[PDB]
RNA sequence: AAUUUCUACUAAGUGUAGAUGGAAAUUAGGUGCGCUUGGC
DNA sequence: GCCAAGCGCACCTAATTTCCTGGAGGACG
DNA sequence: CGTCCTCCA
């Protein structure tokens, strides 16, 4: 036996499967007569727009609640919150008053008499229309009376905001959850910060965001917190912390700027505040000001020529400002101010090519008469904090003998006209009043781009013009220059706005129709399946051979399957009969105590008294003997109704046997499925679809072509799995299918053509048929172009799980047991985006690749693609398209692509080696700061592992095997949630990564040596706790003996003693990369000082330097030396692993020497490295399950310690 | 360069290989650019 | 040239909820 | 009463 196979019919899960529907004869002539698909399309904006009235209507009622709301248990759960040290009790205590508090939400939402009527007919037939003014939104409304069935799913997705449980689209969770837990930690926040705010500051927020009714300090005591349940208050309270603009532009400085001015002028780190989460539901207005943008390609062409033509009063005001600097010399150069700040740095730059370099001959000049140092340095960057200007005539001075400042100016500004000149010939025709553009503005990149240079090169002159305003306030400015110019400056400022609506508009997503529902004209149209039910829902499945239809009957002829019998003569389709008798516990008591039935059949008051009681449930009124005589009512019951009777052919348990209810209602829902064919006339069948009375789709993809030949997609085999004898309820088909219209997107003629009979280059380099010769047309993208119907499939998995144990335990049992169990480490990367290695329960090295491409071979073929190329491009490409404003292509569909290949190769591996999977524990807050890296892989990659393992089929296995269709492994527990996730996750583990990669894996050594170099004596400390350095003639390297044991928190290390040699080489990083040849620099360094560096043990000499630099660049040569991982940025060819220390036999690892080798016994680089030690935290936490007893497994830590890593790595050797 | 859809193909000629939980709702994040005030 | 706090706009990505129902019951001609 | 939409849990 395998581990795997003790894991099937676990648990049960949902899935969908997507077809297309192809209409059948007359079926769409008959559709397009009747303009069904028009009435759909109308129905689905309509619909959207209701849902916004009711919206409207829900946010109201939340909100006149929420306004009145007082929380009692607020002031003892905020100081229990607060509390430091609180006992496991205390933790408790803590947990009710949050579930206490988020009742009392709820219950003020459901306390309300017409809250039930909320999500009942009664808001679309009465409530909505009686709240509503507008006519027309009332016909809007009443439009969906007699079809409010439509909106049940809706009704449910608001029913979720007045959740009292922790859940994520709950208004108490958002309330108590996230928003009290951030006011919380502000309140602190503001206990700290709050001295560095003056009295002006504070009054400023007061007057002009807190309306002058509250003090800033209110919003950060516990009892002001029902004043931030309702978005209005979230929006003050976030402007104090952020600000907001006002009407006129100026920026009004909320808490946290105030915090980081204060951090940034001091050098100090002090804590910022968080902003609350939104209202759910609110409907959210900013508070700061933000002009009107543009509407239409018209309006922005015209607006580009009015405001940027050469007569256009912007031209104009640069050819003043040009024509301004061009006459400098009329101006005198003491009155011309250049302010301290931003507007310096630019023109030190423009000017001497560096920011720094007017600071920097300004600190020349100061250490000229100034001359502890640090405060030298900062009373001097106090004193030239002072300055708030510098004139033109003061900066020459700076100027150098071949410089001069004011004629280097106008160069720059002739360069800048020049540029701007050079973009107007390239808008020569955009100009024209003929012009007339083909293409859509967020569609024609060639226009833009003219649009683009242009703003932009105006924009860098308008930058470059800003550093002369200077201050301002001087008393030598020369007005002479300063009074024209500034009515250049400020009519050049309309560029502002200009250049900001035109990219917002101009960067939008064209508008693009998405699919819509089919209803045929029934509000619960198709809504499940069972044949008692056929006439109301008016759709069933026939067969005829190996293909599948779906049959609509007309509203108007919802019978006329009904009627039609077998043709024993000609041919028939096979109509479906599926009978479901869905949730016995609640539909048993509902029919068998219906007055319906009880009429017919009428309960003992001994029947009747348990139902009303509840002794026939396991709970506090529990008693047994009662259940038995319900069961038995109950089954009596079943036999006496017909339409259940002789639907499932029950066989049911002796009576005597239930422990409790639950026991008889797991039998009632297993038997209560059943699916048949029988057979149906196809000349009568058919006739009802030419009449028009039935409609009739194909439901297909491409594996039920007459050309198809290879194995089907999993889902085809699903599919055809749920009518197939051998399934006896693995698979079910559900209810609640849906049919939908996809409009073509693209137009025929628009499309790639590979035409008939020209070769077709074939793409992949590995394949020897280099051509392709077909007898017809290929279109890309082909299924876009014609309308399509989809047909969308609920299926249930698993639905009477008879395995029902804690998966996590049942791994570390068979674990346990396991003479040898295998392990898959994965290192998740960017430089190796994921890297595999496959080790035995011993640790020896069984298989070890990168997964940067994904090599599969099929029919002799082999097949290379380097999806880490691949996705570096769509990276890249992404980048430049929002710079340049053009079309920000996807990037999941790749990641996906690429995911799937990679779970494929996982899962395999997995059935191969009967192995468990090794993971970095990586925290969230690692994985999201990784985001912005957008080959980023490592959560979606968990995403579709944990799927795919949830039900995993080997596609080729037999469907009745093991690991079949129909009997998947179910090694992770079914995925509920990120949030929910312990370390393990059933086969899967997440092990602490530290020092998994930087780790000589020939020794265990590991630098635990801190050598940032600090001060001359730290450095002379310790060389000294070395035990020796000295040169080694007969080796050429540096020896450096170390016992761990005298250096700085170095404790985990288990063998403390340790030679280090200068051997190799090592890449440095600094900003770019340099290699280093450790014995050569060495020799270089000591040289540099006068070092007689072989004078056998050296430590003494080296602390006689009194030299700064010395004890610095030994230190960084320490620090090369200790590093034993070394790459490229953005580099293949390098990322080896090298180790100071020599293994039992006196060599030094380097992983190079394995890169070379096909079959590697120990990691072949950094990666490789990483992911095998990851895996051997893992055979150190199944040994861990070998040292417990069965018992107690499940309290077994997985977590190896960073003293137990060490120790296991350095004994592995 | 074809697809229920996606990725990679052409795979022997209207397709091949692997993956594929949909629908609705709510909410959050990341990138990029502009502006405000600031820090090397 | 780099970066911080905050406001805005455009884009794409993604976490976590819910349902995956037939038969009784009502409203209506 | 026969039909179609709503409601239950
Ligand atoms: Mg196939
Ligand atoms: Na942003």
């Amino acid at each position: 036996m395998s581990k795997l196979e003790k894991f099937t019919n676990c648990y049960s899960l949902s899935k969908t499967l997507r077809f297309k529907a192809i209409p059948v004869g007359k079926t769409q002539e008959n559709i397009d007569n009747k303009r069904l698909l028009v009435e759909d399309e109308k129905r689905a904006e309509d619909y959207k727009g209701v849902k916004k009235l009711l919206d409207r209507y829900y946010l109201s009622f939340i909100n006149d609640v929420l306004h009145s709301i007082k929380l009692k248990n607020l002031n003892n759960y905020i100081s229990l919150f607060r509390k430091k040290t609180r006992t496991e009790k205390e933790n408790k205590e803590l947990e009710n008053l949050e579930i206490n508090l988020r009742k009392e939400i709820a219950k003020a939402f459901k306390g309300n008499e017409g809250y039930k009527s909320l999500f009942k007919k009664d808001i679309i037939e009465t409530i909505l229309p009686e709240f509503l003014d507008d006519k027309d939104e009332i016909a809007l409304v009443n439009s969906f009376n007699g079809f409010t069935t439509a909106f049940t799913g809706f009704f449910d997705n608001r029913e979720n905001m007045f959740s009292e449980e922790a859940k994520s689209t709950s208004i108490a969770f958002r309330c108590i959850n996230e928003n009290l837990t951030r006011y919380i930690s502000n309140m602190d926040i503001f206990e700290k910060v709050d001295a560095i705010f003056d009295k002006h500051e504070v009054q400023e927020i007061k007057e002009k965001i807190l309306n002058s009714d509250y003090d800033v300090e209110d919003f950060f005591e516990g009892e002001f917190f029902n004043f931030v349940l309702t978005q209005e208050g979230i929006d003050v309270y976030n402007a104090i912390i952020g600000g907001f603009v006002t009407e006129s532009g100026e920026k009004i400085k909320g808490l946290n700027e105030y915090i980081n001015l204060y951090n940034q002028k001091t050098k100090q780190k002090l804590p910022k505040f968080k902003p609350l989460y939104k209202q759910v539901l609110s409907d959210r207005e900013s508070l700061s000001f933000y002009g009107e943008g543009y509407t239409s390609d018209e309006e922005v062409l015209e607006v580009f020529r009015n405001t940027l033509n050469k007569n256009s009063e912007i031209f104009s005001s640069i050819k003043k400002l040009e024509k301004l600097f061009k006459n400098f010399d009329e101006y005198s150069s003491a009155g011309i101010f250049v302010k301290n700040g931003p507007a310096i740095s630019t023109i030190s730059k423009d000017i001497f090519g560096e920011w720094n370099v007017i600071r920097d001959k300004w600190n020349a000049e100061y250490d000229d008469i100034h001359l502890v140092t640090e405060k030298y340095e900062d009373d001097r960057r106090k004193s030239f904090k002072k300055i708030g200007s510098f004139s033109l005539e003061q900066l020459q001075e700076y100027a150098d003998a071949d410089l001069s400042v004011v004629e280097k100016l106008k160069e720059i500004i002739i360069q800048k006209v020049d540029e701007i000149y050079k973009v107007y010939g390239s808008s020569e025709k955009l100009f024209d009043a003929d012009f007339v553009l083909e293409k859509s503005l967020k569609k024609n990149d060639a226009v833009v781009a003219i649009m683009k240079d242009l703003l932009d090169s105006v924009k860098s002159f308008e930058n470059y013009i800003k550093a002369f305003f200077g201050e301002g306030k001087e008393t030598n400015r020369d007005e002479s220059f300063y009074g024209d110019f500034v009515l250049a400056y400020d009519i050049l400022l309309k560029v502002d706005h200009i250049y900001d609506a035109i990219r917002n508009y101009v960067t939008q997503k064209p508008y693009s129709k998405d699919k819509f529902k089919l209803y045929f004209q029934n509000p619960q149209f198709m809504g499940g399946w069972d044949k008692d039910k056929e006439t109301d829902y008016r759709a069933t499945i026939l067969r005829y051979g190996s293909k599948y239809y779906l049959a609509i009957m007309d509203k108007k002829y919802a019978k006329c399957l009904q009627k039609i019998d077998k043709d024993d003569v000609n041919g028939n389709y096979e109509k479906i009969n599926y009978k479901l008798l869905p949730g016995p516990n609640k539909m048993l008591p509902k029919v068998f105590f219906s007055k319906k039935w009880m009429a017919y059949y009428n309960p003992s008051e001994d029947i009747q008294k348990i139902y009303k009681n509840g002794t026939f449930k396991k709970g506090d009124m529990f008693n047994l003997n009662d259940c038995h005589k319900l069961i038995d009512f109950f089954k009596d019951s079943i036999s006496r109704y017909p339409k259940w009777s002789n639907a499932y052919d029950f066989n049911f348990s002796e009576t005597e046997k239930y422990k409790d209810i639950a026991g008889f209602y797991r039998e009632v829902e297993e038997q209560g499925y059943k699916v048949s064919f029988e057979s149906a006339s196809k000349k009568e069948v058919d006739k009802l679809v030419e009449e028009g009375k039935l409609y009739m789709f194909q439901i297909y993809n491409k594996d039920f072509s007459d050309k198809s030949h290879g194995t089907p997609n999993l889902h085809t085999m699903y599919f055809k799995l749920l009518f197939d004898e051998n399934n006896h309820g693995q698979i079910r088909l559900s209810g609640g299918a849906e049919l939908f219209m996809r409009r073509a997107s693209l137009k025929k003629e628009e499309l790639v053509v590979h035409p008939a009979n020209s070769p077709i280059a074939n793409k992949n380099p590995d394949n020897p048929k280099k051509t392709t010769t077909l007898s017809y047309d290929v279109y890309k993208d082909k299924r876009f172009s014609e309308d399509q119907y989809e047909l969308h499939i609920p299926i249930a998995i698993n639905k009477c799980p008879k395995n029902i144990f804690k998966i996590n335990t049942e791994v570390r049992v068979l674990l346990k047991h396991d003479d040898n169990p295998y392990v898959i480490g994965i290192d998740r990367g960017e430089r190796n985006l994921l890297y595999i290695v496959v080790v035995d329960g011993k640790g020896n090295i069984v298989e070890q690749y990168s997964l940067n491409e994904i090599i599969n071979n099929f029919n002799g073929i082999r097949i290379k693609t380097d999806y880490h190329s691949l996705l570096d491009k769509k990276e890249k490409e992404r980048f430049e398209a929002r710079q340049n404003w053009t079309s920000i292509e996807n990037i999941k569909e790749l990641k996906a692509g690429y995911i799937s290949q990679v779970v494929h190769k996982i899962c395999e591996l997995v059935e191969k080696y009967d192995a468990v999977i090794a993971l970095e524990d990586l925290n969230s807050g690692f994985k999201n700061s990784r985001v912005k890296v957008e080959k980023q892989v490592y959560q979606k990659f968990e995403k579709m592992l944990i799927d795919k393992l949830n039900y995993m089929v080997d596609k080729k296995s037999n469907p009745c095997a093991t690991g079949g269709a129909l009997k998947g492994y179910q090694i992770t527990n079914k995925f509920e949630s990120f949030k929910s996730m312990s370390t393990q996750n059933g086969f899967i583990f997440y092990i602490p990564a530290w020092l998994t990669s930087k780790i000589d894996p020939s020794t265990g050594f590991v630098n635990l040596l801190k050598t940032k170099y600090t001060s001359i004596a730290d450095s002379k400390k310790f060389i000294s706790s070395f035990d020796r350095i000295m040169y080694v003639p007969e080796e050429d390297l540096f020896e450096f003996a170390l016992d761990y044991k005298n250096f700085s928190r170095t404790d985990a290390d288990y063998i403390k003693k340790w030679k280090l040699y200068s051997y190799g080489n090592r890449i440095r990083i600094f900003r770019d990369w340099e290699e280093v040849c450790l014995t050569s620099a060495y020799k270089e360094l000591f040289n540099k000082y006068g070092i007689n560096y072989q004078q056998g043990d050296i430590r003494a000499l080296l602390c006689e330097q009194s030299d700064k630099a010395f004890y610095s660049s030994f230190m960084a040569l320490m620090s090369l030396m200790l590093q034993m991982r070394n790459s490229i940025t953005g580099r293949t060819d390098v990322d080896f692993l090298i180790s100071p220390v020599k293994n039992s036999d006196g060599i030094f690892y380097d992983s190079r020497n394995y890169e070379a080798q096909e079959n590697a016994i120990l990691p072949k680089n950094a990666d490789a490295n990483g992911a095998y030690n990851i895996a051997r935290k893992v055979l150190w936490a199944i040994g861990q399950f070998k040292k417990a007893e069965d018992e107690k497994l499940d309290k077994v830590k997985i977590a190896i310690s960073n003293k137990e890593w060490l120790e296991y790595a350095q004994t592995s050797v």
